[PDB]
């Protein structure tokens, strides 16, 4: 299924997920962005996207890459390590969160719209290949939109220019939906007839 | 020299530093806190405290532990890795910043007063022993006060209770001053006649 012009209303929907049909190749550098909106003020732990490999099916404890959080925190997973920062994100407003991984330098950065909020150093490492990307997956407390993944480092000034990822693009017919109906919203940030 | 009842006015003083006379032992877990106040609104890169070992005298690029920042960021150094977070700290107000290192779990946390702002995961590792602790060292753009280091993990609720570190304590006669005159200020948070 293509998600062009559509968002994913995950709020309250515990047995729902969306997954990318294509496995993802080995990436030394990449940028991954998603748009999200929280539809409740005080939430529990949540996941927006996760990249799951065989590492995870052992005890369900190790995620190669993911964006998660709680009511006061954003949480990044990298190769089983976690990095958590305090956030004050408003509910009922769309936010764009982008992650940059420079596997050559071993640098992981998190942005809110054009502004960097976290830079972490870890082992230089590529992205482990052939995992599966999951969205929303208890369920994300709101809506998700416009996931993109590029095999290179985007500059801040490009994050909001409504580009399509060259590895994963929302608009492509690459998505598997489980018990969720994507919905059209012509007010969405990058919507174009 | 003892720093009891005194602060260190480093603002604008480029060739000044304070160092701890005692070398620090190997620590598997520790808490380190300092009070700081910025005396200019828009600042450049600064360091509040650093723990320097022989790793650093090679090209002056690797710091085993340090707290640094710029006008919009707080920066933690651990064994040469950096972790940077966006901050919005007000000038002309005292802030208490505490770091917790759990070398058993490989967990490094940063707090502003009682509130956690960063949790990072890294290699489980102890603190490298016998380095030298430096304060202020171009110079820190304001004043520093009440550095403490304990060989155990303090809970949030204790950070502001004006305890003395059991490894390093501000009030002990353990400090070497270079070209700075510590100043008494009876309004300081933990001052007691
Ligand atoms: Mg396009
Ligand atoms: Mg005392």
């Amino acid at each position: 299924l293509s998600l062009k012009g559509k968002k994913l209303d995950f709020f309250g929907r515990g047995d729902t997920y969306v997954s990318l049909i294509d496995t993802i190749p080995e990436l030394s550098r990449f940028t991954a962005c998603i748009d999200l909106v929280f539809m409740d003020d005080n939430s529990r732990y949540w996941m927006a996207f996760s990249y799951i490999t065989n590492n995870a099916l052992l005890g369900r404890e190790d995620i190669d890459l993911g964006l998660a959080g709680d009511h006061q925190q954003l949480i990044l997973y990298r190769l089983g390590k976690t990095f958590s920062i305090r956030h004050h994100l408003a509910s009922f407003q769309w936010h764009t969160i982008c992650l940059i991984w420079d596997g050559v330098k071993g640098k992981l950065e998190l942005f809110l719209n054009k502004e960097r909020i976290l830079e972490v150093t870890d082992q230089p490492h590529n992205l482990t290949p052939h995992g599966t990307l999951f969205l929303g997956h208890r369920s994300f407390p709101g809506s998700l939109y416009y996931f993109q993944l590029w095999d290179h480092i985007l500059e801040n000034e490009e994050f909001m220019k409504c580009l399509d990822g060259n590895i994963v693009s929302w608009e492509e017919d690459v998505w598997l939906v489980n018990k969720i109906i994507p919905t059209v919203d012509r007010t969405l940030r990058c919507f174009v007839p």
